């Protein structure tokens, strides 16, 4: 232990929370005593078992694309930084969420062109607040196929087990093998169809916006790497030529963040370090560039206490990941000397604010005057379809990332406000990567075989 905070112990948290999300028949492996099986019916109006995987925020939805988001990030994590999983103890951890997660997709993949990719109707599911176990109302699942397709979720879904089939290998090759079967598969759904026109019951709460060409070489990567078939890196780098742009421009768009929607900056990242080639590194150094020390004379704003801020919905998000792109990049021996120094500073000084250096911790059970009441359903456990029966959290829901604070570094803590308090699948998964960067430079023990026991 060398740092300002707890990383292994933040790191070992932030990986708990997934277990606090999880939906379905809950496995002997899980932690909690408090959380138990839920959503047990889920896939039966279609005639499956799509039990499973994890809710998506603080409500009971499964929404594909982050839930498939977040699988990939997982995994990358372990791939970049597997010696600091195995240091701190949390290898098992995160490779028993990484398997969950991939399992659930491989339920979803019932025929070579059929994919589901929500279970749960946003409107029911958010028109009740109670706890997972108890939930009465209807849980519809949906599903894309050739003729009425999702190319940016099946994508996203073929990445998160191509990569699960790389970090899963040495435990469980059987399995690992299966998930390259179905990433090869739905990456194959993806590029026959091109659309996302079957894609709409996520609309208002997940909507491809970015489109699904930063899928198709992000998956395509994550394929290459699995399967060292070079077919899958052309498509990569083909497909670079159709990633977002600033609008009206041909200049790809930088002044954004790798996240749930859009996964070009760490397609970029790793075409760089597969390749070498400058196209790949003007790429992720423009962007990364532009949220450290400035390109072409513009900078995201920063907050007074030192938060790069990209927007007000979940802002700690979004300055996580690109804390672990930071890492990423500037762990690689092609990245600029001074730049290596620069992103690695910028990294710590993200993670380090939302652990606390601005004077309070944004992680749920985690340091100084955490986050109480995060908008939460289970967590809270109400009795009474009403957020403000109890108080006061039943449950701690250790390791949340939440939304954040506003520009001006201020935050409440309000179980209504879902802006800025907040928790999701998307917002803890390159925070579990940045926080493995840390640990692995300045330690700090996590608590030995903590377990969240009521
Ligand atoms: O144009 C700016 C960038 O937009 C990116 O998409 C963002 C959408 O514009 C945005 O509405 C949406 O917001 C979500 C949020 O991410 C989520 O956590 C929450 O629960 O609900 C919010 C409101 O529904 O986020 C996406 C992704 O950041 C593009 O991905 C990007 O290419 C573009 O530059
Ligand atoms: O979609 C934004 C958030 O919605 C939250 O649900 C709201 C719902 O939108 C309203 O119609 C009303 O019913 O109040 C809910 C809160 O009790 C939802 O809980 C969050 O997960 C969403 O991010
Ligand atoms: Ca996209």
């Amino acid at each position: 232990a060398s740092g300002s905070f707890n990383y292994g112990e933040a790191l070992q948290k932030a990986i708990m929370f997934y277990e606090f999300q999880m939906s379905g028949k809950l496995p002997n492996w899980v932690r909690n005593n408090w959380r138990g099986d839920s959503a047990l019916k889920d896939g039966q109006d279609n005639g499956l078992d799509l039990t499973g995987g994890w809710f998506d925020a603080g409500d009971h939805v499964k929404f594909n694309l982050p839930m498939s988001y977040t699988g990939t990030m997982l995994s990358w994590a372990v791939y970049e930084y597997k010696d600091a999983f195995v240091k701190s103890g949390q290898l098992e951890h995160i490779l028993n969420q990484i398997e969950w997660v991939n399992d659930y997709f491989v339920k979803c993949h019932p025929s070579k062109y059929v994919y589901y990719y929500q279970v749960g109707d946003g409107s029911k599911d958010h028109a009740w607040w109670g706890p997972a176990e108890v939930m009465q109302m209807e849980r519809p699942s949906f599903k894309v196929t050739q003729s009425s397709p999702g190319s940016t979720v099946v994508a996203e879904t073929a990445a998160s087990l191509a990569a699960a089939s790389i970090v899963l290998k040495d435990r469980n090759p059987t399995k690992a093998a299966t998930y390259l079967q179905h990433a090869k598969e739905l990456y194959e759904f993806a590029e026959v169809t091109k659309s996302d026109a079957g894609y709409t019951a996520a609309n208002g709460y997940y909507n491809s916006w970015s489109g699904f060409y930063d899928e198709l070489s992000w998956a395509a990567v994550w394929l290459y790497l699995a399967t060292n078939d070079s077919t899958y890196l052309t498509k990569a780098e083909s497909y670079v030529q159709n990633w977002p742009k600033i609008s009206g421009s041909n200049t790809i768009d930088y002044k954004w963040a790798h996240c749930w929607d859009d996964v070009h900056n760490g397609a970029a990242l790793l075409l760089a370090k597969i390749t070498g080639k400058d196209i790949y590194k003007q790429i992720i150094e423009s962007h990364l560039d532009y949220w450290t020390t400035g390109y072409n004379g513009e900078r995201i704003k920063y907050t007074p206490k030192g938060l790069a801020w990209l927007d007000q919905w979940g802002s700690l998000r979004y300055a996580t990941t690109t804390a672990f792109l930071a890492f990423v990049y500037s762990d690689w021996v092609g990245c600029p000397s001074t730049k290596k120094e620069i992103y690695r500073k910028f990294g710590e000084s993200q993670i380090d604010y939302a652990l606390g250096s601005a004077g309070r911790s944004f992680v749920v059970g985690f340091g100084t005057n955490p986050p109480k009441r995060p908008h939460h359903r289970t967590a809270h456990s109400s009795w009474a379809d009403s957020q403000s029966i109890p108080s006061y959290h039943r449950h701690t829901l250790y390791g949340a990332l939440v939304g954040g604070p506003g520009s001006d570094d201020s935050y409440t803590d309000d179980i209504s406000n879902y802006v800025n308090n907040e928790v999701a699948c998307d917002y803890n998964a390159g925070f579990v990567g940045a926080l493995a960067k840390m640990y692995q430079l300045y330690g700090g023990n996590p608590i030995p075989d903590f377990k969240a026991i009521e």
